[PDB]
């Protein structure tokens, strides 16, 4: 009751930070497929015993099947995922889907995005869609609908270049007066990011600084955290010196670490409760041939820099 | 054959720079539906009726019965696109769907988007999807997949304030060897736009005047202009001061102008190649109870300012 409330009694429960990144590509699922035909279904005859499977709502009758045509790549695009989640997800303190990696194959893949939330949310487990939405406020209203109804994500990334009153229309609905949880993008992995991030500045403070505060004077104005709702940061785990900046001046504050020298990252954006600096970590661990190896490790590492800290 | 090859042809043989926005909200589908029950599907049956529905690639068998009720919303949102492009596509010289408006019911608002996008490609009217969008450099390359090849569009609206790299893996494809067009946002329609478009700074010029030039530097490095496609700027109807700079500044450059006045806002951004500045209709035309008048009205207004210039 609260995407707050959610991270912290998940924190209890496993005790770590990790993020897993969900953003599978057509080589995963191919390699997927061609993995299961040769090795005897392995994953998906455990997928198909877990017990959250018979709860997703798409095309549950083709899932449950055991390995329509047309319905291929949805199958595996499907079971890849729930394979990913169900070796995975005990070391996860959240999961971040990206949605440009549900949407190149048009409508197939966002049924496939809504059953990953759909198991997500049966499990119990944090959600954060990577949309990096925005548009005017009207407009915004639609990716609300979609991201935290229809899928019912606990969070999602907000690009908020375009204003930050769209923050109003994302994180709250007056309707059914329901409070709701963002990332705004603050400082990203890519190389160019500074030329629009760092070089652009106002009142002396760089632009992802006046960004980040026009963020939360925004989540105070809606009253989030107050409603276990919260405006958190995106800041690039590459992004050593601005990372330690932002939680040096905004300690209380969420951080969400893409793109990933691991301990300088962690240490930077530490916090005491610590699901404060989410670290995700995707590719390595989905393409990885052992992702629950992977993810125990990247758990252990993660773990490691905690404590010695 | 090429994007600003498409829109010459299409400007010169119907004479305007009018740009329908095809946005359509659940209201305009249940008035649609109340209309069709009431009056026995008079524009619907008009729809089927015409030769290029057959094109659509997405649930065709539904499409053409006349008027199994899971698939009533799916079948009007469709319709209805159909009857706003049958009524009013003549005085359009491209047509914009926003894709914030298709995606809030699930995969059910992109099976029609594709549907929107097969037809008006049948049609051989240009098309802009308004996406914003906006990710690291490969993630983005799905955005591309997605907009360029499985809807076919012909451009689309980008976000860059991630970095300008980005656009490299939109509006080109060396796997592939084409080249596409897009639209980069450079000053909005929200009062809340100015705190990062405007009162960010860089050596004194605005965030949207280095944005731009910015946005442009890629497309000269693309070598877009070239491949009859090209880089253009969002620019809002209302801001007309900007707009002013903006066509002066850059000249021969595209702009898109969304959401005032139309008289102050055409003739500021005006070019000879009047199709370099697109005009952007939404709800005033598909809210609107007869749009065919009312996309003639607004067609009429526009070529009677082009000839006071």
């Amino acid at each position: 009751m609260g995407f707050k409330v959610k991270l912290e009694k998940r924190r209890n429960a496993i005790n770590t930070c990790l993020c897993i990144g969900l953003d599978p590509d057509e080589k995963d699922i191919e390699n997927f497929m061609k993995n299961e035909k040769e090795n005897n279904y392995n994953n998906i005859k455990k997928n198909l015993k877990e017990k959250y499977i018979n709860n997703v709502s798409i095309k549950k009758d083709i899932l449950l099947k055991a390995p329509e045509k047309s319905e291929e790549f949805f199958y595996f695009f499907n079971h890849f995922c729930f394979y990913i989640i169900n070796e995975t997800n005990k070391y996860a303190l959240t999961f971040k889907m990206n949605f440009a990696f549900y949407i190149p194959y048009g409508s197939v893949g966002i049924d496939v995005l809504k059953n990953v939330f759909d198991y997500l949310y049966e499990l119990n487990i944090p959600t954060i869609l990577d949309m990096k939405i925005n548009d005017i406020g009207n407009t915004v209203k639609n990716y609300r609908k979609f991201i935290f109804e229809y899928l019912k994500s606990d969070s999602c990334t907000v690009n908020i270049y375009m204003g930050t009153n769209m923050l109003k229309d994302i994180c709250y609905d007056e309707e059914k007066n329901k409070y709701y949880s963002a990332f705004v993008l603050v400082k990203t992995t890519n190389p160019d990011s500074a030329i629009f991030q760092k070089n652009l500045s106002l009142d002396n403070k760089q632009a992802y600084v006046i960004m980040a505060q026009e963020a939360l004077n925004m989540s105070s104005y809606l009253n989030l955290e107050q409603n276990n709702e919260f405006i958190g940061f995106v800041v690039g785990a590459n992004s050593y010196d601005e990372m330690n900046y932002i939680r040096t001046y905004f300690p209380n504050c969420y951080i969400l670490s893409p793109g990933i020298d691991l301990h300088k990252t962690l240490t930077n954006g530490y916090h005491k409760s610590y699901e404060k600096i989410l670290i995700n970590i995707g590719r390595a661990i989905t393409k990885n041939p052992y992702p629950q190896k992977a993810a125990q490790m990247y758990y252990d590492q993660i773990n490691a820099i905690l404590k010695q800290n």
